[PDB]
């Protein structure tokens, strides 16, 4: 049976990457990782590599795509000093690396000849301030599609994609657990957006940010092990963020392994897993690259649209 | 506010023709055109011939997007004795034309320099049989997601745009209102690939047809004035179709202006209305081109998607 999917094993993805030049540190990929991912160079080598390289055979190959249309509408030959934007989405449960998949994948488009500004954005600062959700009563479903300004999240990747010299989106503090006051990320045309999110992947009744992506990432694993992480990660905060009296969650932090793993579980069963189940999960079909991790975090096996 | 769409108005969308070329006569043009539609050779220079010309503009530019992949893939360089399939989708309300502009539309791409083998399919083939139908109490929601094997609608658009020699599609009656026992229309390889239905937009849990969509065409009206074109239509097949003896509808024969009018809105009211509302029209925003249609049948607009 055709399939509109091809998929990997490690073993010959690496093989994908030929000359592409391995061009961040040890130090540097630290800085990237986040809590609890395992993350090393050489993962970054045998996957990110051949990611990079796809994507940028595909970056000029779809400006191409815009230039038929403007070929056709008789329009000017759009300045190299600012073609349309490139955007990328990266989707995934809650505590599955999307974080820093994007973090890394940035980082190695950046350090491509001529050095092209390579923005990320998280869809977190979309969110509803915590005011405006309880006052829909949705307090208790961040995360979920009715929990973000999605009319605000397509108008800003409208507007960059549209060309727009710059446009803004508003921050979210994990440290508070809402949208931060007159805080702003600005993004000035750049050459690539990284879009990151739980949501991104999703479509409707309305053009959704999803139809504007030209390629996209879904961080894939096993949910029983994404639970794993998640609730692990949970009970390493107390000693991190949940330590900083600033925090929301600062009561957490007294938690005992098992009061911890309790809360933690209640809350994984309650909002993200079926959030997960219902929203994201239903999204990676469409992705153009699926990166599968086993428990131990690794990624092991990829699926990707040729089609 | 910046757009993914661009409009237009007969006027400047005729500009947009170029030396492209009328290929069709009046005698040809006919045999295309479907009872009360009203288009004319004038209408196929001004709108159909700079859309005839977007689309080869794409062709090319999209064949270098499955190139890229197969650079990356370290895959052979495809003969262009056979390259990717072009995909074509046509949506729209039953009765607003979507037959006509498909037929139309394939007429002038066959017409095309080295004569590219131009299939066109309806999803009519894929409903179920009326027995399953009766037996899934679906018989008064034909056209509706459900009475489609919408899963091998996908297997069949998959095994053509994968490169298979020919694949099959089951074929529909409108006479006897039926699937076509031992009946198969045959696809073997073709260059452009035009997929005429209600539904063909639509978008949900599992990769679909409109995902493999390259281009795609919603032809759009107002909705009393599709519901008059519908009733219209219907008291017109009296001496036409449903004159026929063999017609699953020669009863409505019969009928005077009056109650045929009657019989003519109440399956508008409770059939193809909600379909188009609940189901059509909401995926309306994703096509890449709208053809905005006056109560005359006339194309007076367009929506193209520039993003
Ligand atoms: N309560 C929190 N306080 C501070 N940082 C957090 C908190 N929860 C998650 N983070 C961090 O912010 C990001 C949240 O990622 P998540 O939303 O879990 O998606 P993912 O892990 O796939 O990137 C990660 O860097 C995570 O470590
Ligand atoms: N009951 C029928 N019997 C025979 N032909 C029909 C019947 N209903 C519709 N048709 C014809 O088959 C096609 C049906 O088109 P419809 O399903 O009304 O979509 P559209 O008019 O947009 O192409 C048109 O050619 C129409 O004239």
């Amino acid at each position: 049976e055709p399939s509109p999917y091809v998929e990997f094993d490690r073993r010959q993805w690496r093989a994908l990457r030929m000359s592409t030049p391995l061009a961040l540190t040890e130090e540097e990929l630290v800085g990237l990782r986040g809590l609890g991912e395992q993350i090393d160079l050489l993962e970054v080598e045998e996957v990110y590599l051949p990611l990079a390289r796809l994507i940028h055979l595909q970056v000029a190959a779809r400006q191409r795509l815009f230039a038929a249309t403007a070929e056709f509408l008789g329009e000017p030959q759009q300045n190299p000093d600012r073609p349309v934007p490139f955007i990328i989405g990266v989707a995934g449960s809650v505590a599955v690396g999307k974080s820093t998949t994007a973090r890394v994948l940035q980082a190695l488009l950046a350090r491509w000849d001529h050095h092209p500004r390579v923005d990320l954005v998280t869809t977190d600062g979309f969110l509803y301030p915590n005011a405006e959700l309880q006052r829909r009563n949705l307090m208790h479903r961040k995360g979920f599609p009715e929990s973000y300004n999605r009319r605000a999240l397509m108008r800003f990747v409208t507007s960059v994609k549209s060309g727009s010299d710059y446009a803004c989106a508003p921050v979210y503090s994990h440290l508070h657990y809402d949208i931060i006051p007159g805080a702003e990320q600005v993004v000035r045309h750049p050459d690539i957006l990284i879009l990151e999110g739980l949501n991104v992947l999703q479509t409707g009744p309305t053009l959704m940010v999803s139809d504007l992506f030209d390629f996209s990432l879904y961080v894939d694993a096993r949910i029983e092990d994404i639970e794993q992480w998640y609730v692990s990660r949970f009970l390493a905060m107390r000693t991190t963020a949940f330590a900083d009296p600033e925090s929301h969650f600062h009561h957490y932090a007294a938690f005992s392994d098992s009061q911890a793993v309790v809360a933690a579980r209640e809350i994984w069963r309650t909002i993200n897993r079926p959030n997960l189940v219902e929203n994201i999960l239903p999204t990676r079909p469409r992705a153009t690259l699926v990166l599968r991790k086993d428990a131990d975090h690794s990624i092991n096996r990829l699926r990707l649209r040729k089609l």
